[PDB]
């Protein structure tokens, strides 16, 4: 049966799914690792133990536990993020969507959810691989991965507690896609890693870790890079918040064996209710529990690692959106609101440059807040409000994420850069948020072809070339089609810094990504906050 | 006669001079003061005793000793700035243009030249008076007063030489002028000053310093200003280059006594070979010998004064040109040349900022090429060339300037604000230099109204229209015809901040003159360097 599949852990059963007038199979909530349950909390995950019989897998998974967005209930701009399953402990899976009928051995694409390391589900409806599986002809895995303190929460010199745990996690689920996605009709010498944000800094931090290399072929980043301000804290930082979860909960402090085993007693939901009170900072893009620098799964900085090519040396792509500081804006930032313009004022803006670069002395922030003030107009409430938007977004992804590539392209075999700036016809949040951080995951996973959900003709255009971008990229390391008559997306290289715009008009290349701003971000400002 | 006036010194005689198929009345080169020589070189000067009999006042006067421009002989271009008389430290003399027939109690303009206050002479083809005494109808004076080591050693707490006395020369001849102009038909109670670049920081400086105050009543500064960076020293400073000009003339340096003794024996091309040797840093666009914060002549710090309303309230009248730099990059910088486009190399870049910001450290240099370099396009040639231009003319006129007039403004009685952005079409100099420091002088002085010089004749309206704006500005407060019918130049104001272009064109109403480089010179890079 088409539905039946022995792998190295046991047989499992899927599901045949219709999808665009035919149909897949879906295996889903596949186990890779043991429950990280009980006095495994914290803990590096464990391979799952084979099992007799046959596993069904043709329901969706539990998700991690995590902090639940409620800032507008009912409202789906925001609720399409949020678990839609039940939330567990018990969350270590992974989905794999099988073109019909079972490929021999075909391309492999494996997603990494975002979710600022704190939240995020394998199961979203925007993450539903069929579309892709079935248009692109891959095999789609989505894996799972620890989220908020039940990840990330670090006490270095510990066993029981050593950080990075989701990372592991992540790990762990791609050393089973490489031993077993051959009998799915997967290559596992042709996977690739894909993710956002937090899931795209991630796949950088497998591309980085000597631990991870070997168990993919190439990567794809979007919207996210590891070396992110917000994606990985210091060794002594970390530990400072495991101690303050500790203090929050009236734990024994004496030692880290008292502190992880208080923490341990504790029901999810009550570390989950104080997470947020830990962070340095008054602040917005940062988040509690995040990858640590720890000289193991990262051997040094990331900085000395992209500065001396110790990383895996293959093909990326990878790029980001217009407006990624607009969502981050609404949570945290003083005057803007979901249901307004959220024009801002003189003071508000001063107040949003602090939330935005917490770390900043006040000469710093002068810096910043001269760099994007027009003060021939400084009154002016939507350049204001879109000022911010672009300190927010430059600072937290594009930046970083250009200085990734600039590192990376130097040692790499192969760089394709986009810029996506086409805001969805259907997008629920206001009109001031733009083309918003997280909203080209959906033509990355085909939903534009999906009739009833109201996209244009041009976006289920867009979505397709989209896709097959992502997957001929994925088979070949080259998201051009040989020797094809449309628009070639060219090499970013070392000297000319090309990339291509990604939306409903004809692709356009341009060069050097926002060049100005991310100069003061990657070279100005570090070397003002050193020196003062 | 009318060439014969009675004065309070003495008789003088002057010469009748033709100007343009009419004549008025000259009366050149009257003495103000004792000649300061011998023992009296560095001292404050004397008044001019009064002589019996006829002062002969029908040639021009010695022009102050000073530097030579021998940068391009035989060439106009610079020629024309350089003493056209024999020089002598017997200097201090003062010429009158007086319409005829002799008026009774007329406007009164009086011009002090500027030169770096290492320069400059009363008696240049540009500074001739007798377009604006006849056109406008105004007593126009130019005075004197001396320069280089001669007007500004200054060796604090010491009277043989205690700096500021060339200022000190300008006020003797302003009140030559308050206590003589009746005799010549000139209304004491209505003299304007004006001056440009180091004469326009002379008229600030009159504007603040109590001494001077009561001796004029309004101003007009032309690419000047009394807080640029230029202008002034410190009184260690000053101390710190008298001590280092005696010291490159072997001179005994165990007291003030001992070096001002060895200084005054020397011949005064002796001090001027090495006047240039002084200056603390590899710098273009700083002088040695300038004026001194003394606690005397300025009571307290620029910044303090101009504060706390500390200054002659008056109107003021005052702007700048559009490429105030490129004078000082062409004698100074690496790259650039008189016979070229000088087109500059980022390596000639980053060589021209340092020279520009002589007293900035590697991150304050790092801030100011980050401000004026286009990160998408940085080897070009035009760009960094005219990169240099507006950096060099941002940070040595322009942002002081507007320091000063929004500074003033908040407690002056009526400011009017200018830019002046075209280019003679006859200029000898590059046009890379475009419309350069010190070009203005001529239309204001009316020489596009002689047809010889070759002019257009829309340059000859705009000169009409600039001598006409400055004389009713210095007759009535306001540089505007009452009930006219041409377009009205605006006051600026502390919330408007309104200026206008002065060229060809019809004109046109700005606001906030470079406010954005402005910002960056006025606030933030001083609290950079401050901060480092
Ligand atoms: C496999 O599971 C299918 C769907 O099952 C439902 O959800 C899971 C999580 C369980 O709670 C189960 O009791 C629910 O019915 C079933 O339709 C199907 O019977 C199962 N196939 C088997 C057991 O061979
Ligand atoms: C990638 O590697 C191959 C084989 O080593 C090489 O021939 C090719 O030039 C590389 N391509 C790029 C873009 O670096
Ligand atoms: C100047 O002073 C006069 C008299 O004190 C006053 O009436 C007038 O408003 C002032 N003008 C400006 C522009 O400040
Ligand atoms: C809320 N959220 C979670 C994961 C990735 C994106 C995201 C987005 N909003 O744009
Ligand atoms: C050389 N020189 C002397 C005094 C004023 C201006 C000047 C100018 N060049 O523009």
């Amino acid at each position: 049966s088409e539905l039946l599949v022995n792998t190295k852990s046991g047989k499992v059963m899927g599901t045949r799914v219709p999808v665009l007038s035919s149909h897949i199979s879906a295996f889903l909530g596949i186990p890779f690792a043991e429950p990280p349950v009980g006095n495994m909390r914290f803990r590096r995950p464990e391979p799952k133990k084979p099992w007799s019989g046959v596993w069904n897998a043709s329901t969706y998974p539990n998700n991690c536990q995590q902090y639940v967005d409620e800032q507008f209930p009912g409202f789906s701009g925001s609720e399409m993020w949020n678990p839609n399953r039940e939330m567990s402990e018990d969350c270590l899976y992974l989905n794999i969507w099988v073109p019909s009928p079972r490929p021999k051995s075909t391309t492999v694409m494996v997603w990494i959810y975002g979710g600022g390391f704190y939240s995020g589900s394998s199961t979203l409806d925007v993450y539903n691989g069929k579309y892709l599986a079935y248009t692109e002809e891959v095999v789609l895995v989505s894996l799972s991965y620890r989220v908020g303190a039940f990840g990330f929460l670090a006490l270095h010199g510990s066993q029981e507690a050593p950080g990075n745990v989701g990372l592991l996690d992540q790990r762990m689920a791609l050393q089973w896609v490489h031993d077993n996605i051959q009998f799915f009709g997967g290559d596992p010498k042709t996977v690739t890693i894909f993710g956002e944000s937090a899931g795209g800094a991630s796949v950088g931090m497998h591309i980085l870790s000597p631990g991870s290399r070997d168990l993919f072929r190439r990567a794809i980043l979007q919207s996210g890079s590891p070396n992110c301000p917000w994606a990985s804290v210091s060794v002594a930082e970390g530990r400072r918040r495991a101690v303050e979860l500790g203090r929050n909960l009236n734990c024994n402090l004496n030692s880290d064996e008292e502190l992880i085993h208080c923490l341990r007693e504790k029901k999810p939901q009550e570390l989950i209710d104080v997470e947020w009170n830990v962070l340095p900072f008054d602040s917005i893009f940062r988040f509690s529990f995040v990858p640590v620098i720890d000289g193991e799964f990262f051997p040094t900085s990331l900085e000395s690692m992209l500065n001396s090519g110790n990383f895996k040396k293959t093909q990326i792509l990878l790029g980001v959106n217009k407006d990624e500081g607009s969502f981050f804006l609404l949570y945290g930032a003083p005057g803007f609101s979901k249901d307004s313009e959220s024009k801002i004022s003189r003071e508000d803006f001063m107040s949003g440059v602090k939330l935005s670069v917490p770390h900043a002395n006040d000469l710093g922030l002068d810096a910043v807040t001269l760099q994007y003030t027009d003060w021939m107009d400084d009154n002016n409430g939507i350049k204001n409000r879109d000022g911010l938007d672009d300190i927010v977004g430059d600072h937290n992804v594009i930046c970083p994420l250009m200085h990734f590539v600039n590192k990376y392209t130097k040692f790499g075999n192969g760089t394709y850069l986009y810029f996506f700036n086409h805001r969805a016809s259907n997008l629920v949040w206001p009109e001031w948020m733009g083309v918003i951080h997280g909203y080209e995951i959906e033509f990355v996973f085909g939903l534009p072809l999906v009739k009833e959900l109201n996209y244009t003709a041009e976006e289920e255009a867009l979505s397709r070339r989209i896709m097959h971008y992502w997957a001929t990229f994925a088979k070949t390391g080259n998201p051009n089609e040989p020797h094809s008559q449309e628009s070639k997306w060219p090499l970013f290289t070392t000297k000319e810094q090309k990339f291509i715009d990604l939306n409903t008009e004809p692709m356009k290349v341009h060069q050097r990504l926002r060049v100005q701003m991310c100069v003061f971000w990657n070279q100005f400002l570090p070397k003002l906050l050193n020196a003062t």
